[PDB]
């Protein structure tokens, strides 16, 4: 059950053109959006649709997976603008992240270590802002942090993990997709994910980065990366990788969770090294923090 | 490791236009193919792509359950025409069904006696023809049956229990998406499917037919129908349904596999009942049987 309230939009505000690819629970699609922004009659969107032929079910947490989002107000999480919950399809609507996925935009450019330090440090304020506020990603990777307009990296869709649904088909026990590249030793293990391992996938992401989306253990099935790196295995280090950024993944990689840095204590130890206009955004100078 | 051979289609004879929906393994296009079907310099075609970014290990079982179809030669299963395995994207060239899936078809509806039966003899054909030729479909639903420009219903996609790859994302155990709503006590038990098993869904293909699509097991749960099913539970007989067609549905859902019609049993009832065209393109009155 889903409760309709202040973030309702109706529906003749929405109109949708261009596919920008299927996330978890559905289709993405370019859009407009009427009174969703502060000061703006309009606003271009991202819009998120759950198919009519899906279950009540999925349609349902659908609904409710997104409206964690309602709580979040962070420069460098994507912001969630409104949720139409009436009438087919049942629509999401986010803040529009124009050049797309990161690792689209990396595998692009097949950048410098001022620009590699600055998207690390924004990635890590938009999950330490998550995790201060009680949530755990459980799948960020570079196809799920986005480029805005000003090439600044946010966090995007958490959903794929949460999204056990399809339609006409059944997977035995009931579970669901794990992002096993991108996770800890310990969540490899017994399926829990946690701040900690979210500080893992962090890693990944930068040295996702740092090769410019190349495949993590790019040579091994998968059933050769859950055994690799659950006895402690490790990525091998990137081509020219600045020693800051190689410095970085080796904490978010120590096998032992709790002695892995927070999201905070990554920024704190390349704050120096950030634009100044971070100090004015970021949740790290935040008077919330 | 997938070898080459007389199926190969030079790339430059493909263009591709409209999607036509993702099936398994991938998107499906339509398109147009030089020099795939005799005396006719060119082919209106349907084209299944695996994805570039799919792992070599997805795209070569992609080719190796598609030449499966190397071997098939019947009127009423989509004929293969082509593959293009060099290059990106890996593609599988089809004989293209203009009309779509037979379940978005029947829910456009929402026909006769007749041309119920008509259909029910034009899939049993098709699957009689696989069955004696050794192939067991394991997913035959509505949903991949085809309608052809003539209205003729062909058998189509057997991929989707076969698809067992996600490009960045895997399953615990490694197993994959199985239809529950289709599938008979026996293959529910221990997920072994049979050539009583597919007649099994040929009844629930049926009554798909006889309530214009509906979603089997309507106000259940997945794991309700698991149970329902496996317990000799069974679907409400369809309002206004000939008898002929509840007579079959009731004779492929005899709980216990043995004793369910053969495909070729099936037709051999309803026989009197089909176009005198069936005589000349079924497999059942040809020279093979
Ligand atoms: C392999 N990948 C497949 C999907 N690809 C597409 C999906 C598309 C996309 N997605 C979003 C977007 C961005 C942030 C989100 C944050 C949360 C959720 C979400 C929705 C429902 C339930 C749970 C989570 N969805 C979100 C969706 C956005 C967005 N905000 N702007 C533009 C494009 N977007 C990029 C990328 C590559
Ligand atoms: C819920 N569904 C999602 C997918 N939807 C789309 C897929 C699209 C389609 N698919 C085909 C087509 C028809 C016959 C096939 C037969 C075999 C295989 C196959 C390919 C690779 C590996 C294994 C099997 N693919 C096949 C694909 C065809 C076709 N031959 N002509 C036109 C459209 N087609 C209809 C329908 C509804
Ligand atoms: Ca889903
Ligand atoms: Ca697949």
């Amino acid at each position: 059950v889903y409760v309709p309230d202040e973030w309702e939009v109706a529906r003749e505000k929405i109109t949708m053109s261009r596919e920008l690819g299927q996330g978890s629970f559905g289709m993405v699609y370019e859009g407009v959006a009427k009174g969703v922004v502060k000061d703006e009659p309009e606003t271009r969107v991202a819009i998120k649709t759950v198919n009519e032929a899906a279950s009540m079910r999925e349609r349902i947490e659908f609904l409710n997976e997104a409206s964690v989002m309602k709580e979040f107000n962070c420069h460098h999480v994507v912001r969630l603008l409104g949720v139409v919950s009436q009438g087919q399809p049942t629509l999401v609507i986010m803040e529009l992240m124009t050049r797309g996925d990161l690792k689209s935009y990396l595998r692009s450019l097949r950048p410098s270590l001022s620009k590699m330090i600055q998207m690390a440090g924004e990635i890590a304020d938009g999950m330490a802002y998550l995790n201060a506020n009680k949530f755990v990603h459980r799948d960020l990777a570079a196809r799920n942090c986005m480029v805005a307009e000003d090439f600044t990296v946010k966090i995007g869709d958490f959903g794929m993990t949460r999204d056990i649904y399809e339609t006409d088909y059944y997977r035995k026990g009931g579970k669901g997709l794990l992002p096993v590249r991108w996770m800890s030793p310990e969540s490899l293990k017994d399926g829990v994910f946690t701040t900690y391992s979210d500080v893992w996938s962090f890693g990944v992401v930068l040295w996702e980065i740092a090769t410019l989306a190349e495949q993590p253990y790019q040579g091994l099935s998968n059933e050769q990366v859950l055994r690799f790196v659950m006895e402690g295995g490790l990525l091998d280090k990137p081509d020219n990788c600045p020693d800051m950024l190689l410095e970085l993944m080796r904490m978010c990689w120590q096998y032992n969770p709790k002695m892995r840095p927070s999201f905070l204590e990554i920024i704190s130890s390349i704050k120096e090294e950030m634009e100044p206009g971070f100090r004015e955004v970021s949740f790290y100078y935040s008077e919330e923090n």
